[PDB]
């Protein structure tokens, strides 16, 4: 259903975000 | 620090990993 | 299209799957 | 070591960058 697969797609959308600030820090911090 | 960046790098693994799974359940019409 | 979408999806769990083994690698090289 | 890895975390990054993209792109119910 719409409601409980946009759930789940804007949590993994938001997940790939944290991802991607997570990777920036530990290359910048590397 | 070394345990810093290694602790970063667990949880980057991690939720790459949850990202995998949570895209298996993810049906684009329903 | 659901043909587009689906073809969508295919590709970022083929990217995931990339992401998940580079992120190893870079682990095991750490 | 973490410091001799950069070209591998740089490519972690603009392959991350990517599925954001492709990740905001995708359409449910369409």
């Amino acid at each position: 259903s719409y409601e409980d697969q946009n759930s789940l797609l804007k949590m993994i959308c938001q997940q790939v975000e944290a991802i991607k600030k997570e990777m920036q820090e530990l290359k910048l911090n590397s």
